[PDB]
DNA sequence: TAGGGTTAGGG
C-alpha cells in the first residue's frame, strides 16, 4: 500500500457545520476513505475550520484533486496535498505557490532536462534556468513555474527528483522577500 | 485554512 501522507488530503475553509460525516459523505463520491476527520479546538470543542480526508489509494487522492472545485456543506473548501508536520515547519511550507525552486542542477542543465523530469506533473508554463546576470556563469538552479498549484504540491511532497541525471532539491519557491524574512 | 494525548532513552 502507498505511504499514509500520501494518501491524504488537508481540507480548508471547512464550513461550520461540516462534521466527520458531512466531510466523510462528500469526499467518499471519489473513493474509498480511510480516515477521515475536522479537527477541533480541545476545550470548546468547535471546529477550527479544517480537516483531513485520506483515501485507500493515491489514484483516489489525484481523482478528488481533479475534481476541484469541492463545495462542502455549501462552502467552497480547499484541498491540498497534506504536508507532513516535519516539512509544515520550514516556511511556506503551506503557500499555495504555483513556481518551484529547483537546487543543485549541473552546469550542462538544459530546459528540456527540467521538461523531462516536471512535465509528468503538470502544464509548465516557465522555466528558468539562473545564471550570473554579468559573468554569466551557471549559478545551478532553476525555477519552474505551473499552471495549478497542485502540480507544485504533488512534487515537494516526494523526496526525490532526477533532473539531467541526477538528483536535486525542490521547495515551493519563496519570494525574494520571504527569502529574506526566512533568513 | 496545518493534525487527532503524534517526535530524543537509557545504557
Amino acid at each position: 500500500k502507498e505511504p499514509e501522507q500520501l494518501r491524504k488530503l488537508f481540507i480548508g475553509g471547512l464550513s461550520f457545520e461540516t462534521t466527520d460525516e458531512s466531510l466523510r459523505s462528500h469526499f467518499e463520491q471519489w473513493g474509498t476513505l480511510t480516515d477521515c476527520v475536522v479537527m477541533r479546538d480541545p476545550n470548546t470543542k468547535r471546529s477550527r475550520g479544517f480537516g483531513f480526508v485520506t483515501y485507500a489509494t493515491v489514484e483516489e487522492v489525484d481523482a478528488a484533486m481533479n475534481a476541484r472545485p469541492h463545495k462542502v456543506d455549501g462552502r467552497v473548501v480547499e484541498p491540498k496535498r497534506a504536508v507532513s508536520r516535519e516539512d509544515s515547519q520550514r516556511p511556506g511550507a503551506h503557500l499555495t505557490v504555483k513556481k518551484i525552486f529547483v537546487g543543485g542542477i549541473k552546469e550542462d542543465t538544459e530546459e528540456h532536462h527540467l521538461r523531462d523530469y516536471f512535465e509528468q506533473y503538470g502544464k509548465i508554463e516557465v522555466i528558468e534556468i539562473m545564471t550570473d546576470r554579468g559573468s554569466g556563469k551557471k549559478r545551478g538552479f532553476a525555477f519552474v513555474t505551473f499552471d495549478d498549484h497542485d502540480s507544485v504540491d504533488k512534487i515537494v511532497i516526494q523526496k526525490y527528483h532526477t533532473v539531467n541525471g541526477h538528483n536535486c532539491e525542490v521547495r515551493k519557491a519563496l519570494s525574494k522577500q520571504e527569502m529574506a524574512s526566512a533568513s
